[PDB]
């Protein structure tokens, strides 16, 4: 379950399909009028994601948008390659647009000094908090969830099976991690952003959460349960509350360690 590992894709619910690697989530939200991909994984991982989309029966040329959670090599490193393969437009939070274009994270990132650059993408555009992305019958909402990066976005939609619908959340990372030389206690905008994001995420309508690092909501344990239980194994309307709580705990542990 390395970041770039192959991983057989699978449908989570309705038209929501996991197409990521063994280590990093990516999701294809499909329709007869074209598709939306959420995240790219790594640069090597793009080859996995592309093969996975095809294995689920879909054409790369029909992917019209790539939605970015945030602009680090593990989630976004494959976006440029996927963008070239699809012709899609890349959508991201305003403050991460420049990083997606250049592949270089800025000094405002807590991990600055310790991140590796990744391939810059073409066709990158900003979305605002609350904005709707539409494609045919698809409707995906952007929620600003900054803190781990300034332009982090958590993406939500509904997926249905013969008219039984669930609220799906692709949860951006909420983790307070840094370079050794960084003190969260000195950076009030990052702390305030993280706290605002914990509150936003724990309020989301959230039947099925898919975390950017899938193990964050126990994806692989859930998939094993699904073999027996079916796709109700992915359903847990407390999952966003749990991802937020874990974020809050990581930040509070860190601030205490800094005192
Ligand atoms: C530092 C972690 C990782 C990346 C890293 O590993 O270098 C970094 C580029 O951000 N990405 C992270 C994120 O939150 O997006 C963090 S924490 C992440 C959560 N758990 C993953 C692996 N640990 S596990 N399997 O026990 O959950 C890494
Ligand atoms: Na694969
Ligand atoms: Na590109
Ligand atoms: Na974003
Ligand atoms: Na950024
Ligand atoms: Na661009
Ligand atoms: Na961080
Ligand atoms: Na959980
Ligand atoms: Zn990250
Ligand atoms: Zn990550």
């Amino acid at each position: 379950r390395d970041w770039s590992s192959p991983q057989q894709p699978f449908t989570i619910y309705g038209n929501t399909h996991y197409v990521g690697t063994g280590g990093i989530s990516a999701v294809l939200l499909s329709s007869p009028q074209g598709h939306i991909l959420v995240d790219g994984t790594t640069e090597k991982g793009a080859q996995v994601v592309a093969a996975n989309i095809r294995a689920m029966g879909f054409k790369l040329s029909d992917v019209k948008y790539i939605l970015s959670t945030h602009s680090h090599e593990d989630h976004a490193g494959g976006i440029s390659a996927m963008q070239k393969l699809t012709g899609a437009t890349v959508l991201a939070g305003a403050a991460n647009v420049d990083t997606l274009r250049t592949g270089v994270s800025p000094k405002s990132d807590p991990q600055f000094g310790s991140l590796s650059n990744f391939p810059g993408s073409a066709k990158v555009r900003a979305v605002a908090d609350g904005e709707l992305v539409k494609l045919g019958p698809l409707a995906v909402k952007a929620h600003a969830t900054p803190g781990h990066t300034e332009g982090g976005i958590t993406w939500t939609w509904q997926s249905c099976e013969q008219g039984k619908c669930k609220d799906v959340v692709f949860a951006d990372s909420l983790t307070a991690v840094s370079a050794d030389s960084y003190r969260f206690s000195d950076h009030p905008e990052v702390v305030a952003s993280l706290r605002g994001s914990f509150e936003a995420v724990e309020k989301l309508s959230c039947d099925i959460a898919i975390a950017a690092h899938p193990e964050v909501n126990d994806m692989w344990t859930r998939q094993q349960r699904a073999a027996k239980e079916g796709n109700s194994a992915y359903v847990d309307n407390g999952a966003c509350r749990a991802i937020a709580a874990a974020g809050r705990k990581r930040l509070e542990t860190r601030l205490a360690s800094e005192k």
